[PDB]
């Protein structure tokens, strides 16, 4: 309980007042709020991505897109659509995605658009998320992304979450990487209690 450099609540991360349920139980979860149309999301992506792949055994990356409003399901169910559908490339078909709105300013939260532009996508299955897209458990698990977003409070973007527990305080995406890692320290010595 202690503070240390690097882990000062205030400075490098802040305390949910509620701590989000964790995917997998016996491990670390970092969690990233993010949105499709966010500049800051699509460089902390890259950043984060690589770092997840040097993460420990007990330590995994999870991501769900924030809703904000009612227009902005369309690109949570998007996001979904890519989970189920494109698990094991995800970093290049949100790179895509990303790059759609943030740099061609394509309307992606508009379902017309989004389903034709799925459609042309030659990087990534472009088709097979457009199917994933149009199941209803896309918007189940967008659903659930808004609940998420409204009961844990979460209004900016990106939003870094490490244990459930800790909000991470990016100075850059770099340092933020420390502040991830020490953080996770700091939950598994807390699992061991």
């Amino acid at each position: 309980d202690d503070d240390k450099a690097g882990l000062v609540e205030g400075q490098n991360y802040t305390v949910l007042a509620n701590p989000i349920p964790q995917q997998q139980a016996g491990k670390v979860e970092v969690l990233e709020f993010f949105g499709y149309f966010c500049p800051h999301c699509a460089h902390l992506e890259p950043v984060l991505s690589k770092h997840a792949k040097s993460f420990k055994d007990d330590m995994y990356l999870r991501t769900e897109h924030v809703v904000w409003q009612k227009e902005m399901l369309t690109l949570a169910r998007l996001a979904a659509a890519v989970d189920m559908a494109a698990a094991d490339s995800k970093d290049v078909a949100n790179s895509h995605i990303f790059d759609a709105m943030v740099n061609q300013k394509i309307k992606l939260q508009n379902p017309e658009v989004l389903k034709k532009w799925l459609g042309e996508q030659t990087a990534f299955d472009g088709k097979k998320v457009l199917a994933a897209y149009e199941s209803p458990e896309s918007q189940a698990r967008a659903d659930k992304m808004q609940e998420l977003t409204e009961t844990f409070q979460i209004d900016g973007t990106p939003t870094v979450i490490v244990g459930g527990k800790y909000k991470v305080e990016f100075a850059d995406w770099e340092s933020g990487m420390n502040t991830i890692d020490l953080l996770a320290d700091k939950v598994r010595e807390e699992q061991k209690a």
